[PDB]
RNA sequence: GUUAAGUUAGAAAGGGCGCACGGUGGAUGCCUUGGCACUAGGAGCCGAUGAAGGACGGGACGAACACCGAUAUGCUUCGGGG
């Protein structure tokens, strides 16, 4: 997912992909606190995603300063 | 046959000793998951660019340890490694 997301553009190509992961992220322990739900390795996985996305920006706005 | 005097062994409610067989117990014997002692070399300070210490928290899995801060049981990228 790394040049998947350097390539990206800085302004809403993460920023989108991080609501939508955060509104993703918002939905999965729905279905498992109900308990409705089987791939619980892939909700460690998506927050495994956020976290190496909302690096991208901080890293850009060093190398903006 | 009995009468008389007369000796004279046995027993065990339970215990004493000798062996036999168990139980509690944790000593010894052996080992090491850590110690102390130094020698040799290296390092001898970190902080208002928020310390040391923490407290509170973070997993599909329950609390505690260890790891780690709402980017939370790693994250990117640089090499190693298969």
């Amino acid at each position: 997912m790394k040049a998947n997301e350097i390539r990206d553009l800085t302004t809403a190509e993460i920023e989108q992909k991080v609501k939508s992961l955060k509104e993703e992220l918002f939905n999965l322990r729905f279905q498992l606190a109900t308990g409705q739900l089987e791939n619980t390795a892939r909700i460690r996985e998506v927050r495994k995603a956020i976290a190496r996305m909302k690096t991208v920006i901080r890293e850009r706005e060093i190398a903006a300063n």
